[PDB]
RNA sequence: UGUCGAACGGCAAGUGCCCCGAAGCCAUCGCACGGUGGUUCUCGGCUGAACUCUAAGCCAGAAGCCAAUCCCAAGACCAGAUGCCCAC
């Protein structure tokens, strides 16, 4: 709604800065072979798209960023702070 | 005050009383120091079977416990290491 933000991913770790107003980084390790980028530049501006091969070795960490999110002593429904896991989906490709 | 003849000097008042007093001791009266790693459960959640967290496969983490730092130290009887050495 208001908070302009930034996020980051540095090779093997993930950063989360100015989350809800928290001006520090929120790290999280990712295993060897799960490569990911952003589309913050312009067209999407929001999404984090996880790719990979294994059912539960990329689902295991596409579960904690939604655990790294909650706003606790606060009404939750009236406003939606968080870059949270979106739309469990089986994306295939023929492009 | 008393007292050594008087000063000087002391002494007696179970340390006369008093001011100051180093050393030592001591004060939340002074001062220094006391911010660490795993493990798990609440739990957010993952896969889905027979669709959801779990029936098996699983991350994750506050306290918690557990060691660790810390204090003691083999009656835990240390075949730990090491220094030195007899008579008969």
């Amino acid at each position: 709604a208001h908070f302009p933000i930034n996020v980051s991913v540095d090779g093997q770790n993930i950063e989360v800065r100015n989350f809800l107003g928290e001006k520090r980084v929120r790290r999280q390790l990712v295993p060897s072979s799960v490569k990911v980028s952003q589309t913050d530049p312009s067209k999407v501006k929001d999404e984090i798209i996880f790719d990979g091969n294994d059912l539960e070795q990329v689902s295991r960490e596409a579960a904690v960023l939604h655990q790294m999110c909650l706003v606790k002593k606060k009404d939750i429904r009236k406003f939606l702070d968080g870059i949270y896991v979106q739309t469990k989906t089986n994306i295939e490709g023929m492009e």
